[PDB]
């Protein structure tokens, strides 16, 4: 059937997004009366793969002080998503304005065309691109304006599959493997992190969500993990028999945020508490009762979404 080549090409066109030619400004309503302007523009960070990221600058506080960096990795189960998608663009406008930080929102290669670890390799290229900009006075060319950026205050915020990406970066940075001074990642925020495993948890065997189901999560892993791999692969299960030696590596402080009704609740809770009992690991586990996957971005202007942005801000303030 040729209708199969088309549904494949549909996935590519669906998450291809667009690239802005010039810088643009949007209005974002803060926690409909209080507004805020956020400057943003697209830049290429990997020329061979034609991968772009979006930089966000809150205009009001950028001229007041040096901004910390928030690298945001969007979700999509390693198969969907783009930094230009309005759902993710709106969340980054909220991230920049509420956290008073420069937001870096990069695209990354998607499965099944680019199976894992293609997404993790792209994430490291993002941080390496950030390092290249930091040491070369490149922030001054980021906009038609000066930009003061505190590269000693970098934070990685990962949504769903981006939360998995954030964990892989935290491991690679904490193991002394990659090292990008003066870029210093002080903390990691894992928001409903897309972790997997062959054996099911109780919440994974529970009722389906508004969008997520256990069958959909299985199809995500199967289409994104390499051919012939199981859900116990280290790229899916952080505690699989491949790279579970997290006791040795020095992990940065972490924040795990999930909804109480999430299918991925038990995996993230087990992930956080296995880390809390490892020595030298500061991990805060926060569970929002009766919420499903992506409540912080699926329902903005709701109380739960605003509390998440506050918790991330407090988490950033304490770490610096």
């Amino acid at each position: 059937p040729q209708v199969a080549e088309d549904c494949m090409g549909l996935l590519q066109l669906l998450s291809n997004g667009t690239v802005l030619r010039s810088e643009s400004i949007d209005l974002i309503t803060q926690q409909f009366k209080n507004n805020q302007t956020v400057l943003f523009k697209d830049s290429i960070y990997h020329k061979p793969n034609n991968l772009h990221l979006r930089l966000y600058k809150p205009i009001s506080a950028s001229n007041r002080t040096a901004l910390p960096v928030v690298v945001f990795f969007h979700g999509g189960g390693f198969c969907f998503g783009s930094r230009s998608w309005p759902h993710f663009h709106n969340f980054c406008l909220t991230l920049a304005s509420s956290l008073n930080a420069l937001v870096v929102s990069p695209d990354y290669r998607l499965a099944p065309e680019h199976r894992l670890p293609a997404a993790f390799e792209d994430a490291e290229a993002v941080l390496t691109w950030l390092w290249d900009q930091a040491v070369s006075d490149g922030v001054n060319h980021w906009f038609e304006d000066g930009t003061d950026v505190d590269f000693d205050r970098v934070f990685v915020v990962g949504d769903s599959s981006g939360g998995n990406i954030a964990h892989q970066l935290a491991v690679r940075f904490g193991s002394g493997s990659i090292e990008l001074t003066p870029v210093r990642v002080r903390g990691y925020v894992l928001m409903g992190p897309f972790f997997g495993g062959e054996e099911r948890t109780n919440s994974e065997n529970g009722p389906s969500e508004a969008l997520l189901s256990l069958d959909l999560l299985d199809k995500f892993w199967r289409l994104s993990l390499p051919n012939g791999a199981t859900r116990d692969h280290h790229m899916a299960n952080p505690f699989g028999p491949t790279s579970p030696t997290l006791e040795s590596i020095s992990l940065e402080p972490m924040l795990v945020i999930v909804g109480g009704s999430e299918l991925l609740r038990d995996r993230a809770k087990e992930y956080a508490y296995k880390l809390k009992k490892m020595g030298g690991k500061r991990v805060d586990y926060i569970e929002f009762e009766n919420k499903e996957h992506g409540f912080y971005s699926n329902y903005p202007s709701s109380e739960a979404a605003e509390q998440v942005l506050r918790i991330i801000g407090d988490f950033m303030n304490n770490l610096s």
